């Protein structure tokens, strides 16, 4: 609508990385989702959930790692996708026990009861990941 400027809630970090402010209305959400559907390369992998934060990370497993597009969405969900082959590879399962933890500005963990996920953000924004996941955790499990 004239004067709605839905982009006010969207905070771009890079061409494949952004985060959203979470206070918008249900009607605003519809428009945000419409924007995502038309414009976001990763829309097809997220089960029609609004993407609240996304960005590339390297997920360590074994001696090395794999680069994945990580997507935090309403639900909540944390999907990870293979960005070259364009296939969903998995999710970090949400529960009340889920907890993110930043080791420094690149490295962060996401603890779940039967597995910890070891992620690296070469952009130096690991704290933004931890903060937003914690924000979502609070809205999901508290209030």
């Amino acid at each position: 609508p004239l004067g709605s400027n839905i982009e006010q809630y969207i905070h771009d970090l890079d061409s494949n990385s952004f985060e959203l402010d979470l206070q918008f209305s249900e009607d605003e959400k519809r428009l945000l989702l419409e924007k995502q559907a038309g414009g976001n390369p990763w829309h097809q992998f997220v089960e029609n959930n609004l993407i609240l934060k996304m960005g590339p990370v390297d997920k360590r497993k074994g001696l090395f790692a794999r680069r994945r597009q990580l997507l935090l969405t309403e639900g909540p969900h944390l999907y990870y996708v293979d960005p070259v082959n364009k296939v969903l590879k998995g999710e970090i399962p949400w529960s009340q026990e889920l907890r993110p933890e930043a080791k420094n500005f690149k490295t962060f963990f996401v603890h779940t009861p039967n597995r910890t996920y070891y992620l690296m953000d070469p952009s130096g924004n690991a704290h933004k990941w931890c903060r937003k996941i914690q924000e979502v955790w609070r809205q999901r499990y508290q209030s």
